[PDB]
């Protein structure tokens, strides 16, 4: 069965549940339940972690190369986007859906959980983070009714850049396309805590590195940007 270490939000206490048979049986013990707030909440263990690091050195590599070979405009936005993930800290997450108020449909949906875990928790933060071939990127105040097209208006847009999409990585590491263009417009208001990631237009992209969107997004499900609290490194 599983046993599961939680770290509390800034990292500097933990506390320890199970043995627990499945998620739902974590998420509903009495210590977290109505404690954490359960979509920044961060489930991992040691082979989801081996995964991710492998992809993102990948990817990390992927720009590197592509960096090299690559008109000059263009190799500028790529050499900031290499920039503003140079120090992701790497934890992996496994795809599990934590909240305690979530209608589980089919029996998969309740994941076994066997072996050691570890929880990561934050508070509801009170800013987004914008990300990609975009100026100005980094973390932005969060504001109530804003459309990801508004908070877009003040982050000009880099060579290379998409010219039709944001991706929307939720808290919980979901994805939602919002479209920033006249021709595909559609209205997407990001919640707290969001990731904006705006990624390399099609027509830029290489062949090669024609996965490399798909690959960085998917780097960017399985982390919380809160957690980088570090103190001796960025």
């Amino acid at each position: 069965q599983g046993m599961v270490t939680i770290y509390l939000p800034g990292e500097q206490q933990t506390l320890s549940v199970g043995p627990v048979e499945n998620v739902a049986q974590l998420v509903t013990q009495p210590q977290l339940r109505d404690r954490l707030w359960w979509p920044g909440a961060l489930l991992t263990d040691s082979a989801a972690k081996a995964k991710a690091l492998k992809d993102y050195q990948h990817v990390m590599a992927q720009l590197a190369s592509w960096e090299a070979e690559a008109d000059d405009d263009v190799a500028a936005t790529i050499k900031s986007v290499r920039q503003q993930l140079l120090n992701l800290n790497i934890t992996g997450r496994l795809p599990v859906k934590l909240d305690p108020d979530f209608v589980r449909v089919d029996e998969n949906s309740n994941p076994p959980l066997v072996g050691d875990y570890t929880l990561y928790t934050v508070q509801r933060p009170v800013t987004i983070t914008l990300l990609g071939a975009v100026s100005g990127a980094g973390q932005l105040p969060w504001l109530a009714g804003r459309s990801v097209t508004d908070y877009l208006q003040d982050h000009p847009r880099l060579a290379g850049a998409d010219k039709n999409n944001v991706m929307v990585i939720t808290p919980e590491g979901e994805t939602v396309v919002a479209p920033v263009a006249l021709w595909n417009k559609r209205h997407v208001e990001p919640p707290p805590g969001s990731q904006l990631w705006l990624g390399f237009s099609a027509h830029v992209l290489p062949e090669k590195y024609a996965d490399l969107n798909d690959q960085i997004v998917s780097v960017l499900t399985q982390r919380v940007p809160e957690l980088e609290h570090h103190h001796h490194h960025h």
